[PDB]
């Protein structure tokens, strides 16, 4: 996250931290809990992925360090990537991971809810971006949580800054026109929180951008209301 600020435990108890176990132990993607047995994330995240047998999903995280031999996580059943999905670029940039076994809800480990069908064209005005993601576009993933309250930013518009793509009702765009607070490289599958008459809602999954912050050139996220069928029918 670009521009960001620290989160505190227990601030995005819906956030995960994927981690890839080959050939040693790294973070890979953000994610989130939508359901008891379900993360909610980018298709992308498995362009290196074969098998689910080498993922881990941490839930309650704030610092990446803290993450040591004891610490417990979920294991991945399946992933279900979106059939019409090429490249984030391209939109479908969505995929469910299935956990081995159900999550118990805690103050660490809640679920997010989707959006409502009914709130389709509703433009949020409290929007949040977060993950462990670099900082500027030459870094490193970040030890702790990150968060940036960023607008939202209507599809003509978002359309007017990505004239080389084909931005679709299936994407929904992010950013301050000046630049300066975006997600950037390590955030991608995570969550684009709005929280709506006091309700948290997922209206979208971090998927990519020209550069990280750029003025004019605000973040692509996979626009989750549009994709409601989808989850609703692969997660019965
Ligand atoms: N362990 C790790 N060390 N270093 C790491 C680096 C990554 C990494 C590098 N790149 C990424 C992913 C893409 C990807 C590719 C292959 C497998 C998994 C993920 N992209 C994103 O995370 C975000 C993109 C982005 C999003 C928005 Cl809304 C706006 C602007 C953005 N950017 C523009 N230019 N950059 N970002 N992830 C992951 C883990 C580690
Ligand atoms: C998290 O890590 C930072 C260093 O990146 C450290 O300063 C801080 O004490 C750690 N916080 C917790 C809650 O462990």
């Amino acid at each position: 996250i670009v521009g960001g600020t620290a989160s505190v435990r227990g601030e995005w108890p819906w956030q995960v931290t994927l981690h890839t176990t080959s050939p040693t132990q790294r973070h890979l993607c953000g994610g989130s809990i939508i359901g008891n047995q379900w993360i909610l994330t980018a298709a992308h995240c498995f362009y290196g992925v074969e098998s689910p047998k080498i993922l881990r999903v941490y839930s309650g995280i704030l610092n990446q360090s803290e993450i040591k031999e004891d610490t417990s996580f979920f294991g991945v059943q399946e992933i279900i990537i979106h059939d019409q999905y090429k490249m984030a670029e391209s939109g479908y940039d969505i995929a469910l991971l299935k956990l081995e076994t159900t999550v118990n809800y805690t103050d660490s480990q809640r679920p997010i809810s989707l959006p409502s069908k009914g709130d389709r064209n509703v433009i949020y005005t409290d929007c949040w971006v977060t993950g462990w993601g670099y900082r500027k576009l030459r870094d490193k993933i970040q030890n702790t949580l990150q968060k940036a309250k960023i607008p939202l930013v209507t599809n003509e518009e978002c359309q007017k800054r990505y004239r080389g793509h084909k931005i679709t009702h299936k994407m929904i765009c992010a950013g301050y026109r000046e630049g300066g607070k975006d997600a950037c490289k390590g955030d991608s599958g995570g969550p684009l929180s709005c929280k709506h008459n006091e309700v948290w809602h997922l209206v979208g999954i971090t998927s990519w951008g020209e550069g990280c912050a750029q003025r004019e050139r605000p973040g692509v996220y996979t626009n989750v209301v549009e994709y409601v069928d989808w989850i609703l029918e692969k997660t019965q």
